[PDB]
């Protein structure tokens, strides 16, 4: 019911879409009635360490901007000592809300949608960035294409694409927990189910991952090739697991 200024330019709220700490994000028109997000963030409890997180992934996610159209558009922000606001891409839905309304998926959407979070992915890793939360929630659908909405500096299941490297660390997080988070991510995609949603006791669950004697299952599918990726990417040895640059050139993403 409200306007936004956000460095001169005025913006008329539509809809909040998003709550969080301490932001809310929403859906809003400039005055040409074209469709943005604005993130507002309250900054008057947020101490120098917190701060710093903010500046940091703005300051990454301005720079990527350029690199890939796989990482959310950042039009424009607006940085006081009281708050931010940052003019970005508006999305239709985020991969998590996506994964839980769609009943089976398309191997073409899937295998489309990999090729994405990959490009994603990759791209901040070429900047020195593990992001090492990767969840479908950090992915946004934007114009049949999946977006990178988040790098994983400010905000620091959701156990269930945790790596066993992280859990044996309780130094070790590499680029290869991403692919680690990315696989659980397509086994998803593929089957329905993370690879250990079945266990509920979480002493349990995370014991399950760092065992080796327990097997994941990967039950037979079409796509011979899907099945490979998810077998590469869950392994619990990160030295073992592949990388994104061989993801790249590995035939799921590459032939059809």
């Amino acid at each position: 019911f409200q306007s936004m200024s956000v460095k001169g330019r005025i913006y008329s709220i539509l809809k909040q879409i998003g709550s969080g700490g301490s932001s809310k994000v929403f859906q809003v028109l400039n005055e040409k009635k074209q469709i943005y997000a604005i993130k507002y963030v309250n900054l008057e409890e947020a101490d120098n360490q917190t701060l710093d997180s903010y500046r940091n992934e703005i300051a990454y996610l301005n720079k990527l901007q350029q690199h890939s159209d796989k990482i959310i558009r950042l039009y424009d922000y607006e940085i006081t000592d009281q708050y931010i606001y940052m003019v970005m891409e508006c999305g239709n839905i985020d991969l998590n809300s996506w994964l839980k309304k769609k009943k089976s998926i398309d191997p073409w959407e899937r295998k489309s949608y990999w090729k994405n979070m990959l490009e994603a992915v990759h791209t901040i890793h070429q900047h020195g960035i593990v992001h090492s939360d990767l969840k479908p929630a950090n992915f946004l659908i934007v114009d049949g294409m999946l977006k990178l909405i988040d790098f994983g500096i400010a905000n620091q299941g959701t156990v269930n694409y945790m790596p066993p490297e992280a859990i044996k660390d309780m130094s070790k997080i590499s680029p290869k927990s991403d692919v680690w988070s990315l696989g659980c991510i397509l086994y998803y995609m593929t089957y329905g189910k993370t690879p250990f949603q079945q266990i509920i006791n979480q002493i349990s669950k995370l014991h399950a991952i760092i065992d080796p004697n327990h097997e994941i299952e990967f039950p037979d599918i079409p796509e011979k090739d899907l099945q490979d990726v998810l077998k590469c990417c869950l392994k619990r040895d990160p030295k073992q697991r592949i990388s994104i640059p061989e993801l790249l050139a590995h035939p799921y993403v590459q032939i059809q």
